């Protein structure tokens, strides 16, 4: 399924015609794309409350992975 970076067809980031980043950007959407390129790590993308860890990140990832 190589043929979509975007889950929405009017992302700006992602091609709609082809459905895959147009311009040079690193990804179409996720919670760690800025200008549609991938963030940096150490970015917290979920606080959990109680006693949890940060979830953050990892600068390469555009979605927010998860520590399992």
């Amino acid at each position: 399924g190589k043929e979509c970076d975007c889950s929405s067809p009017e992302n700006p980031c992602c091609d709609a015609a082809t459905c895959k980043l147009r311009p040079g950007a690193q990804c179409g959407e996720g919670l760690c794309c800025e200008q549609c390129k991938f963030s940096r790590a150490g970015k917290i993308c979920r606080i959990p409350r109680g006693d949890m860890p940060d979830d953050r990140c990892t600068g390469q990832s555009a979605d927010c992975p998860r520590y399992h």
